[PDB]
Protein backbone atom coordinates (compact mmCIF):
# COMPACT_ATOMS: atom_id res chain seq x y z
CA UNK A 1 0.00 0.00 0.00
CA UNK A 2 0.98 3.22 1.08
CA UNK A 3 5.10 4.68 1.95
CA UNK A 4 6.99 7.13 1.34
CA UNK A 5 7.97 6.56 -2.53
CA UNK A 6 7.11 8.81 -5.39
CA UNK A 7 4.23 6.58 -6.16
CA UNK A 8 2.94 5.80 -3.14
CA UNK A 9 4.40 8.27 -0.86
CA UNK A 10 2.34 11.28 1.41
CA UNK A 11 1.10 13.16 -1.65
CA UNK A 12 -1.04 9.95 -2.68
CA UNK A 13 -2.41 8.92 0.83
CA UNK A 14 -5.48 11.42 0.43
CA UNK A 15 -6.98 8.53 -2.29
CA UNK A 16 -6.85 5.79 0.18
CA UNK A 17 -7.39 8.07 3.69
CA UNK A 18 -9.59 11.57 2.39
CA UNK A 19 -9.06 12.88 6.24
CA UNK A 20 -5.20 13.49 4.89
CA UNK A 21 -6.91 16.72 3.45
CA UNK A 22 -8.61 17.36 6.72
CA UNK A 23 -8.55 20.20 9.33
CA UNK A 24 -6.28 19.17 11.90
CA UNK A 25 -3.77 17.26 10.57
CA UNK A 26 0.08 16.56 11.62
CA UNK A 27 2.69 17.66 11.41
CA UNK A 28 3.10 21.86 11.03
CA UNK A 29 5.27 24.25 10.86
CA UNK A 30 6.09 25.45 14.53
CA UNK A 31 6.50 29.75 14.31
CA UNK A 32 7.68 30.50 17.37
CA UNK A 33 7.33 34.18 16.87
CA UNK A 34 3.14 33.40 16.53
CA UNK A 35 3.03 30.51 19.01
CA UNK A 36 1.08 31.68 22.19
CA UNK A 37 2.18 31.37 25.73
CA UNK A 38 -0.46 30.09 27.56
CA UNK A 39 0.16 30.35 31.62
CA UNK A 40 -2.55 28.22 32.37
CA UNK A 41 -0.82 25.26 30.96
CA UNK A 42 0.44 23.10 33.90
CA UNK A 43 4.18 21.17 33.83
CA UNK A 44 4.51 17.98 31.99
CA UNK A 45 4.22 14.88 34.36
CA UNK A 46 6.45 11.77 32.66
CA UNK A 47 6.48 8.49 34.88
CA UNK A 48 8.28 6.44 33.38
CA UNK A 49 10.62 4.97 36.06
CA UNK A 50 8.35 1.24 35.81
CA UNK A 51 8.12 0.87 31.95
CA UNK A 52 8.19 -2.67 30.96
CA UNK A 53 9.71 -2.74 27.51
CA UNK A 54 9.04 -5.69 25.33
CA UNK A 55 9.69 -6.02 21.49
CA UNK A 56 11.39 -4.03 18.55
CA UNK A 57 9.88 -4.61 15.19
CA UNK A 58 10.53 -3.27 11.82
CA UNK A 59 6.80 -2.75 10.74
CA UNK A 60 7.64 -1.78 7.46
CA UNK A 61 8.18 2.15 7.67
CA UNK A 62 9.60 2.90 11.30
CA UNK A 63 10.91 0.56 13.90
CA UNK A 64 9.13 0.42 17.13
CA UNK A 65 9.91 -0.53 20.73
CA UNK A 66 6.30 -1.90 22.57
CA UNK A 67 5.18 -1.53 25.98
CA UNK A 68 3.24 -3.32 28.44
CA UNK A 69 0.18 -1.18 28.73
CA UNK A 70 -2.19 -3.10 30.79
CA UNK A 71 -1.67 -1.48 33.70
CA UNK A 72 -0.75 2.23 34.96
CA UNK A 73 3.56 1.35 34.66
CA UNK A 74 4.49 4.48 32.28
CA UNK A 75 2.35 6.90 31.67
CA UNK A 76 2.36 10.67 30.88
CA UNK A 77 -0.46 13.09 32.83
CA UNK A 78 -0.58 17.13 33.42
CA UNK A 79 0.79 19.42 30.42
CA UNK A 80 -2.79 20.45 28.07
CA UNK A 81 -3.81 16.81 29.41
CA UNK A 82 -7.00 16.06 31.34
CA UNK A 83 -6.27 12.38 33.03
CA UNK A 84 -3.96 9.68 32.28
CA UNK A 85 -2.10 8.71 29.30
CA UNK A 86 -0.11 5.39 29.14
CA UNK A 87 2.91 4.50 27.11
CA UNK A 88 2.38 2.32 24.26
CA UNK A 89 5.75 2.82 21.94
CA UNK A 90 8.21 4.70 20.83
CA UNK A 91 9.22 5.14 17.21
CA UNK A 92 11.58 7.40 15.12
CA UNK A 93 11.30 9.03 11.67
CA UNK A 94 14.48 9.99 9.76
CA UNK A 95 16.01 11.52 6.44
CA UNK A 96 18.82 10.49 4.41
CA UNK A 97 21.22 13.52 4.92
CA UNK A 98 21.31 15.12 8.47
CA UNK A 99 19.30 18.61 7.23
CA UNK A 100 15.91 16.88 7.24
CA UNK A 101 13.99 13.69 8.65
CA UNK A 102 11.92 15.55 11.54
CA UNK A 103 8.51 15.76 10.93
CA UNK A 104 7.52 19.25 12.69
CA UNK A 105 9.81 22.23 11.91
CA UNK A 106 10.46 25.17 13.86
CA UNK A 107 10.72 28.05 11.89
CA UNK A 108 11.02 25.99 8.54
CA UNK A 109 14.06 24.60 10.26
CA UNK A 110 14.11 20.59 10.09
CA UNK A 111 16.19 18.36 12.29
CA UNK A 112 17.76 15.53 11.32
CA UNK A 113 15.32 12.78 13.17
CA UNK A 114 12.38 12.84 15.40
CA UNK A 115 11.71 10.91 18.30
CA UNK A 116 7.68 9.99 19.11
CA UNK A 117 6.25 8.15 22.28
CA UNK A 118 2.89 7.35 21.68
CA UNK A 119 0.68 7.34 24.69
CA UNK A 120 -3.05 6.65 24.94
CA UNK A 121 -6.24 7.97 26.92
CA UNK A 122 -6.83 5.32 29.69
CA UNK A 123 -10.69 6.24 29.99
CA UNK A 124 -11.30 4.67 26.38
CA UNK A 125 -10.20 1.40 27.61
CA UNK A 126 -8.17 -0.11 24.89
CA UNK A 127 -6.44 1.95 22.52
CA UNK A 128 -8.85 1.15 19.01
CA UNK A 129 -11.11 2.93 21.10
CA UNK A 130 -9.21 6.05 21.88
CA UNK A 131 -7.89 6.38 17.93
CA UNK A 132 -11.93 7.31 17.39
CA UNK A 133 -11.59 10.28 20.00
CA UNK A 134 -10.41 13.92 19.35
CA UNK A 135 -8.72 13.44 23.11
CA UNK A 136 -7.66 9.79 22.55
CA UNK A 137 -3.76 9.99 22.45
CA UNK A 138 -0.41 12.23 23.39
CA UNK A 139 2.14 12.07 21.50
CA UNK A 140 5.50 13.93 22.76
CA UNK A 141 7.77 14.27 19.95
CA UNK A 142 11.65 15.19 21.00
CA UNK A 143 13.55 16.35 17.84
CA UNK A 144 16.96 14.91 17.37
CA UNK A 145 19.91 16.63 16.13
CA UNK A 146 23.70 15.39 15.14
CA UNK A 147 26.66 15.75 17.65
CA UNK A 148 27.52 14.36 20.70
CA UNK A 149 26.57 10.50 21.51
CA UNK A 150 23.70 9.72 23.21
CA UNK A 151 24.43 7.17 25.72
CA UNK A 152 20.16 6.24 26.46
CA UNK A 153 20.16 5.54 22.91
CA UNK A 154 22.94 3.08 22.15
CA UNK A 155 21.01 0.28 23.02
CA UNK A 156 18.41 0.76 20.32
CA UNK A 157 20.99 1.02 17.71
CA UNK A 158 22.57 -1.99 18.50
CA UNK A 159 19.81 -4.01 17.68
CA UNK A 160 18.64 -2.65 14.62
CA UNK A 161 21.08 -5.42 12.79
CA UNK A 162 18.85 -7.66 13.98
CA UNK A 163 15.49 -6.34 12.59
CA UNK A 164 17.12 -5.51 9.34
CA UNK A 165 13.82 -5.83 7.32
CA UNK A 166 10.40 -5.64 7.13
CA UNK A 167 8.54 -7.51 9.83
CA UNK A 168 11.54 -8.62 11.71
CA UNK A 169 11.06 -8.49 15.68
CA UNK A 170 13.04 -8.89 18.22
CA UNK A 171 12.96 -9.40 22.62
CA UNK A 172 14.08 -6.06 23.53
CA UNK A 173 13.34 -5.70 27.64
CA UNK A 174 14.01 -3.62 30.46
CA UNK A 175 14.85 -0.19 28.14
CA UNK A 176 14.42 2.62 30.15
CA UNK A 177 13.10 5.35 28.04
CA UNK A 178 14.28 7.95 30.65
CA UNK A 179 17.27 7.85 28.61
CA UNK A 180 16.30 9.81 25.40
CA UNK A 181 14.53 12.96 27.22
CA UNK A 182 16.32 15.98 27.08
CA UNK A 183 16.83 17.94 30.24
CA UNK A 184 14.35 20.75 29.55
CA UNK A 185 10.47 19.21 29.53
CA UNK A 186 9.28 22.88 27.68
CA UNK A 187 6.95 22.01 24.89
CA UNK A 188 4.77 23.29 22.52
CA UNK A 189 1.54 21.95 21.98
CA UNK A 190 -1.54 21.96 19.47
CA UNK A 191 -4.56 19.26 18.08
CA UNK A 192 -3.47 17.42 15.44
CA UNK A 193 -3.65 13.60 14.26
CA UNK A 194 -1.34 10.53 13.60
CA UNK A 195 1.55 11.43 10.62
CA UNK A 196 1.16 7.81 9.45
CA UNK A 197 -2.30 6.21 7.48
CA UNK A 198 -4.81 6.21 8.79
CA UNK A 199 -4.30 9.76 9.85
CA UNK A 200 -6.88 9.99 12.24
CA UNK A 201 -7.17 13.41 14.55
CA UNK A 202 -7.07 11.43 17.25
CA UNK A 203 -3.58 13.13 18.74
CA UNK A 204 -2.92 15.71 21.10
CA UNK A 205 0.67 16.98 20.03
CA UNK A 206 3.28 17.63 23.27
CA UNK A 207 6.48 18.70 21.10
CA UNK A 208 9.75 19.55 23.64
CA UNK A 209 11.59 22.92 22.37
CA UNK A 210 14.65 21.25 23.49
CA UNK A 211 16.56 18.56 21.45
CA UNK A 212 18.66 15.79 21.99
CA UNK A 213 21.67 14.93 20.33
CA UNK A 214 22.55 11.62 18.86
CA UNK A 215 26.11 11.04 16.98
CA UNK A 216 26.85 10.69 13.13
CA UNK A 217 27.12 7.02 14.09
CA UNK A 218 24.31 6.67 15.77
CA UNK A 219 22.14 7.99 12.71
CA UNK A 220 23.84 6.39 10.06
CA UNK A 221 22.59 2.75 11.49
CA UNK A 222 19.29 4.17 11.03
CA UNK A 223 19.77 4.64 7.41
CA UNK A 224 20.18 0.98 7.31
CA UNK A 225 17.35 -0.60 7.71
CA UNK A 226 15.12 -1.68 5.09
CA UNK A 227 12.06 -0.77 3.69
CA UNK A 228 11.61 -4.59 2.06
CA UNK A 229 11.21 -7.59 3.46
CA UNK A 230 13.73 -10.33 3.49
CA UNK A 231 14.44 -11.59 0.23
CA UNK A 232 13.02 -8.85 -1.67
CA UNK A 233 14.85 -5.47 -3.66
CA UNK A 234 17.14 -3.33 -0.53
CA UNK A 235 15.39 -0.13 -0.69
CA UNK A 236 16.97 1.81 2.40
CA UNK A 237 14.36 2.68 4.97
CA UNK A 238 15.21 6.61 4.80
CA UNK A 239 13.17 10.04 4.66
CA UNK A 240 10.05 8.09 6.18
CA UNK A 241 8.65 11.93 7.61
CA UNK A 242 5.34 13.25 6.17
CA UNK A 243 6.14 16.56 5.38
CA UNK A 244 4.41 19.84 7.48
CA UNK A 245 0.56 20.25 6.61
CA UNK A 246 -1.96 23.70 7.22
CA UNK A 247 -2.12 24.79 10.76
CA UNK A 248 -5.79 25.91 8.99
CA UNK A 249 -7.86 27.03 12.54
CA UNK A 250 -5.59 26.00 15.10
CA UNK A 251 -3.34 27.60 17.59
CA UNK A 252 0.14 26.60 19.48
CA UNK A 253 0.52 27.47 22.45
CA UNK A 254 3.32 27.61 24.00
CA UNK A 255 4.53 26.12 27.70
CA UNK A 256 7.47 28.83 28.21
CA UNK A 257 8.24 32.56 27.65
C1 LIG B 1 -6.02 2.48 14.02
C2 LIG B 1 -4.80 2.46 14.93
C3 LIG B 1 -3.58 2.95 14.47
C4 LIG B 1 -2.48 2.93 15.32
N1 LIG B 1 -1.17 3.42 14.89
C5 LIG B 1 -0.39 4.13 15.88
O1 LIG B 1 -0.77 4.32 16.99
N2 LIG B 1 0.94 4.62 15.73
C6 LIG B 1 2.00 4.88 14.80
C7 LIG B 1 2.02 6.22 14.87
C8 LIG B 1 2.91 6.91 14.17
S1 LIG B 1 2.69 8.66 14.47
N3 LIG B 1 3.87 9.40 13.52
O2 LIG B 1 1.38 9.19 14.12
O3 LIG B 1 2.84 8.94 15.89
C9 LIG B 1 3.89 6.32 13.41
C10 LIG B 1 3.91 4.94 13.35
N4 LIG B 1 4.99 4.40 12.53
O4 LIG B 1 5.53 5.09 11.73
O5 LIG B 1 5.48 3.11 12.76
C11 LIG B 1 2.97 4.18 14.07
O6 LIG B 1 2.97 2.78 14.02
C12 LIG B 1 -2.61 2.39 16.59
C13 LIG B 1 -3.81 1.91 17.06
C14 LIG B 1 -4.90 1.94 16.22
F1 LIG B 1 -6.09 1.45 16.68
ZN1 LIG C 1 5.68 9.18 14.35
Amino acid sequence: HWGYGKHNGPEHWHKDFPIAKGERQSPVDIDTHTAKYDPSLKPLSVSYDQATSLRILNNGHSFQVTFDDSQDKAVLKGGPLDGTYRLLQFHFHWGSLDGQGSEHTVDKKKYAAELHLVHWNTKYGDVGKAVQQPDGLAVLGIFLKVGSAKPGLQKVVDVLDSIKTEGKSADFTNFDPRGLLPESLDYWTYPGSLTTPPLAECVTWIVLKEPISVSSEQVLKFRKLNFNGEGEPEELMVDNWRPAQPLKNRQIKASFK
